[PDB]
């Protein structure tokens, strides 16, 4: 009854475990020691497959290398077992990670790898990869105990459900996590539902015929114009907002969506348009609950989430 039930929704790589981690964060037990420690296997794992793309890029683009001595550290990370027990689960332990890590360093330093890293628009490179690349003093420490932003920025996919529950002065929150269905949708107060604002220019790994805006659009479609939805507070989160506004710099949305307006290399304006984009979704209505968020950034949840909370609490009140 008092207990409040949030789901959050959107396509894989969206943000929902990382905005659910940030609930255990603000509102929950922070990850002790050995909580924390479970992550490094996939942390590592993170930096492995990012300087195999990495390496693969710069091969593939054909960007010479900083220093050519490289070459036996590309070959080195080349010939990394993928396919291993533990490899193949996206875990690498910590003494097979120190192994790597001579080369690693060493590849990260070259401009060529910079270089390949600079032109990562043209392939697939994992959210976390820099931050970690440029934090190998830390992960490098034999018993490396991986922090909160660490943590935040580590990717896993979800094959399932995520739960975690938290209260807010004695309020009780359920929130759920489905992985990018019917049934988590039951007794639910509002939904959360994550875009990577930033994808817009982005087609699916799987299916390159589909925009990856276009894919959440269609989701959300199905979810806004869903009956059993209708006294359900349903809230946008255009996130990825930090990459949103770097990618306007450089990228116009016009290219991709012939139906924008504006200027395209303002934050502002591409903003306006992604939010109109989803509220002209819904069939029948006209205010869709939105906000911009940066989900890795624990200081702009903590407002997004009192304000999200305000929203469900007037809404599921009223
Ligand atoms: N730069 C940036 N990275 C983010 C943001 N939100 C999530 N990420 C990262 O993007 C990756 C995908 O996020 P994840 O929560 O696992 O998406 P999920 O598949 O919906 O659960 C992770 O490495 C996150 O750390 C964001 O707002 N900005």
């Amino acid at each position: 009854a008092r207990l409040v039930k949030i789901l959050l929704l959107g396509a894989g790589e969206s943000g929902k475990s990382t905005f659910l981690k940030q609930m255990r964060i603000i509102h929950g037990q922070d990850f002790d020691q050995r909580a924390r420690e479970e992550f490094r296997p996939t942390i590592y794992s993170n930096v492995i497959k990012g300087m195999r793309v990495l390496v693969d890029a710069r091969e593939k683009l054909h960007i010479p290398w900083g220093d050519n001595k490289n070459q036996l550290h590309g070959d080195k990370l080349m010939a990394f077992d993928t396919r291993a027990p533990m490899a193949a689960q996206g875990m690498v332990e910590t003494r097979v990670f120190l192994q790597y890590l001579p080369a690693i360093r060493a590849l990260w330093e070259d401009s060529g790898i910079q270089n390949a890293y600079d032109r990562r628009r043209e392939f697939q490179l994992g959210e976390s990869v820099k931050y970690f690349l440029d934090n190998l003093d830390k992960l490098g420490v034999p018993d490396y105990i991986p922090s909160q932003q660490d943590i935040l920025l580590a990717r896993r996919p979800t094959k399932g459900i995520h739960e975690y529950d938290f209260e807010i002065k004695n309020v009780p929150f359920k929130m759920v996590d489905v992985g990018g269905w019917f049934e988590c949708f039951d007794s639910v107060t509002s939904i959360l539902f994550l875009v990577s604002s930033s994808e817009f220019d982005q087609v699916l790994m799987e299916d390159r015929q589909t925009n990856r805006l276009t894919e959440s659009l269609n989701i959300f479609e199905t979810i806004v114009n869903n009956r059993v939805f209708s006294n359900v507070s349903i809230i946008l989160f255009l996130n990825k907002t930090d990459l949103l506004e770097e990618k306007v710099q450089v990228v116009s949305i016009k290219d991709y969506f012939l139906e924008f307006e504006g200027d395209p290399h303002c934050l502002r304006d591409v903003q306006k348009f992604l939010v109109e984009c989803f509220r002209g979704k819904r069939r029948d209505q006209q205010p869709l609950y939105h906000h911009f968020t940066t989900a890795i950034n624990t200081e702009n949840i903590r407002l997004v989430f009192r304000d999200v909370k305000d929203t469900i609490l007037h809404d599921n009140l009223k």
